[PDB]
């Protein structure tokens, strides 16, 4: 990653064994549960494109997903190249060349180039641009591997309302509902999918009940 | 987080793998037992709003709770915006803009903005303001998930008085009794809910017995 | 905690995940065995009052003990306030206010105030003053939870003398005997409570035998 | 390794216990699965030739592989020596000598020499040159230990299409297919090797289907 | 401990959680096996008397041993006081007082005093003086808890000579034989205590056989 | 160890708990398998003679080996003393004395002396000299504890050729064959000791087959 040291210059630091192992283990334990994504982003704080490739390449399973991710990265790289074409022909001696999509993705750029871009004044933030593409891909994977429609999350007859609400919003998160819908689903599908006893209680609460109030009501 | 380095300037540092894993594990092991809250506060020492969102987003279960927390944060954000409206229209070139509620919550502000606010002279402590909102929400969650009324904590006939007192104050903590009440419950409900043998001994101690003295008396 | 950095100024540093977890685990594994106290003191090296409260608040069980500790802290705070009353009315602009008992305990003082006191020249050592109160309380707890009188530690007929001596001094430590008594118990109760065979051997050694010599004699 | 310190000079630092153990454990757990290679590269960030030899020598099993790797390194060393012969006869007093293949491999050069080369202006990057040779060898090992031809990866009749795709691309990775082929295999062998039901669905999608679209279609 | 920082002044640093836990665990796992002593010395590198007391006080079992150790420390303290009596009466304002035995042992000296002594020019090395006393005591404990005489280590009839030699020198180490005797025991008791078959082979080797040669001969 | 700090002076640093535990555990788990030696060398990076003795002394088992190692160190010390006799009689005030063998081994030299030698300009590298003696001894131990002759490593009739090659070169490593022999054994003993089926295939390959080619041929 690129870090400020103790004396305020941005320099390269090797990726730590602790970081490498954290990432491999979270993928082993959680697969593509949605909360793996913010974990990736956090563990990749300050990453160069080289570091992001290290993290992705250290994954041993899930090669269908990793191939889908390669496809998404190629699409974003191709769109970058449409927006920001680069001068063909020889670079100015000693000067910084402009990054192409594959340079951002770390496949045709050196670590030194990456460092140069990222520590330029002002920085050409190749690590952050690539990380956005990766996360775009990972979010597709999450949605793909979500095993259950929100329509099929219904409260069982002796299921505690809290355990049902947990299943409901765990499902909405993987299915990738916007916050609008998450905020909104509470006046609607959450009540619809509730068991008959709790449904009666919730119907009687009136509109504009908070989730807290719904949860208390069906406790 | 924002830390002073070895040479006394406040700078950003990535959230550590050790911190990320500590938080995920304490939620996995303890859920919303009350002592998770001071753990959160401690693990979030110096956090930016981005870091606080990382911590909350890395939680995989408990999505009912996390949706209730979103609701509490939205309420606090809305109250901030009432108290501190911001100038609409274009920002002064190169200057610091005033944070809105959603900026404090990290959803409409960049890391750079956050850093700017937090390291301003004097600091606009967006991390500490957001952390207060989060803890307000978490405390509601704790109270919600408290499974037992203090009225139902009674000493069993062969229950050691110490084990009963532990249950009693463990319950009062989750139910969120003030210190007044915790201090006070010792002249009252603690004795009432004691078994007949210990109740007789405690009644005879007189008023103004310390808990230590009550515990010794029923040993 | 407050630490000197690499360049010799005293500054605040966040409490580490390693420290937080060490403390929670030692309480989980050892409860209020006497050796938990020096562990607390060591893990709280350099602590602010905020940090000491973090450590105490992160404890999830033992709430009878934690309520007894609150009582002891309140008593010490009240005695501080007797000895060191503070000027009522407004503080001098920009100047340091004098700490009250509850300020020392971290309940009515900010982290900034604490830092100010602790790094004043000369330091008003609020962390060390509070830590003394806490340890006073913890020592009472240890004594309370000591399950066995020294009178009841007697060597079994086929109990190795070393295993008996271990039980004896493990008991004296929890019961909180002074070093005088620990030094002294060797000419007396240790021999009295020894089995008939070893008692004869020890009686014959004469007075002024070291523990080493007693242990060798009954090997 | 050679690291920049806190003040921006490149200096030698001992290999850490954490690094040493990470590498030994990944070889113990994963053998020569392809993802061990990017792990090696990452754990060897900044390594001297001495450090790379340490890592290879700390491996206890797999001695057939380690002997094959020695053979590959000897071949690369011999090709270096063809391209870059060195002046025989005595070195200039106090001056840097030119590295031979065995110097790059760390077998005839001292740590001091290595440091000298690597921190020269401009650096003679002996660590990076050796690491390339090692990785060339490791890639051969991976290919050797790949147990299954891509021709034999066929979707079972009740095998989820995702689990088949995972096996397929896990195999292609060990067999060391180029990205061209990985990108391409999706219009061809992946469909051919699919079970009859999914094969019909994929045939009907048309050419130019993404893997994402194929995966959705056979869900 | 007292450490040099990054800029070459000797300053105090808190004892680490890793150090505290290492020591507690080695005592839990190994008791007073001889190799615990060099572990203690190493884990106490740079320790103040306060730190050494922390380490000893964090031990929960073995209180017979810890009482024997207190006795040894008191004896060494008393001998220090004989050799180095201190001026009674008031200290020179602002000046360093001379340490008494109990000051060296950390029981009547503050951390500040200790730091003062240890960082004086030239240092009055109270940490190293106390550590020597402690190790003197620990060595007595080791010898006490050694369960087997060297006379009783004899090679069994189907015992591999190497396993017998391991038992032999493991015993000599706990029994605290000098290196002279360890060096010497090889021409004598080691052969005597060997089984009849190996004894014949060793007798025939001649005098002045190395242990290596004896071990090869009885392989 | 002696390390450069953040500002480029060589100073002493305590041996870490992580290093101490790494070494004890590798000896516990691997005994004197050959790969323990490069682990020792790596974990002892920068070590003083004191540190090397710490590492050796922290080993609890294997006392036959540790006594053999003492013998080897004494032999090397005696040869050093032959090559580099020291001036008897009093040292020049304030000046550096010349190290004797036992000084190099850390038994008659202080840490301060060691530091002085190792940080002299130019360094008298006592740590590296002692480490060479130790490794000489450890290599003898490895060879001693090698349980199997290379003559007895033969491919079983249904043993995969790769598993046989692993046994073969694992044996050659412990038996301490030179690289010449390891390189060479491939045209000879490896084929001889192969099972009849693979032997026929290898005989037919011709001379000058690489190990890779032999392994492929018998796959
Ligand atoms: O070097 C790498 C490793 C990797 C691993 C998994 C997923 C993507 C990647 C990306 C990459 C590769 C080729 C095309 C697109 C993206 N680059
Ligand atoms: O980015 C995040 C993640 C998160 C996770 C759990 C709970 C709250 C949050 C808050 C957030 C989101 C949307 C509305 C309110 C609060 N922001
Ligand atoms: O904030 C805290 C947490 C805590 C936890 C356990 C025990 C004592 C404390 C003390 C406290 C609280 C209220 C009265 C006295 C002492 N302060
Ligand atoms: O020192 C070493 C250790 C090692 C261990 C495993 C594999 C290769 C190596 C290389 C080495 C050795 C001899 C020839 C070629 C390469 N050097
Ligand atoms: O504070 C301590 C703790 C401790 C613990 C175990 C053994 C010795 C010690 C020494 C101590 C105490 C009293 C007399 C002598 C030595 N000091
Ligand atoms: O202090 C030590 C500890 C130790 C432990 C195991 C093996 C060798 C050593 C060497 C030592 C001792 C005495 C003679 C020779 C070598 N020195």
């Amino acid at each position: 990653p690129i870090v400020q040291n103790l004396q305020g210059q941005m320099v390269h630091q090797c990726i730590s064994p602790r970081t490498l192992n954290a990432w491999v283990k979270v993928v082993e334990e959680k697969a593509f549960s949605p909360e793996v994504i913010p974990m990736f982003s956090a563990l990749s704080c300050g990453a160069t494109p080289q570091d992001l490739n290290t993290m992705l390449n250290t994954v041993g399973g899930h090669q269908a997903a990793m191939q889908m991710l390669k496809e998404t990265i190629n699409e974003e790289a191709a769109e970058w190249d449409r927006l920001h074409p680069v001068h063909a022909g020889p670079i100015a001696p000693g000067q910084m060349r402009e990054p192409r999509g594959s340079d951002i993705a770390g496949t045709t750029s050196t670590l030194q180039e990456q460092i140069g871009w990222m520590t330029h004044n002002p920085p050409i933030p190749v690590g952050e641009i690539y990380k956005r593409w990766i996360i775009l891909g990972l979010n597709k994977i999450v949605r793909m591997y979500s095993p259950t429609s929100i329509l099929d999350i219904r409260q069982g007859p002796k299921e505690p309302f809290r355990d049902y609400v947990d299943r409901f919003y765990k499902t909405l998160r993987a299915e990738q509902a916007s916050q609008e819908v998450k905020n909104a689903a509470t006046e609607t599908l959450l009540v619809q999918n509730a068991n008959p006893d709790c449904k009666t209680i919730l119907k009687a609460l009136g509109p504009g009940a908070t989730l807290e109030e719904m949860m208390t009501a069906c406790q």
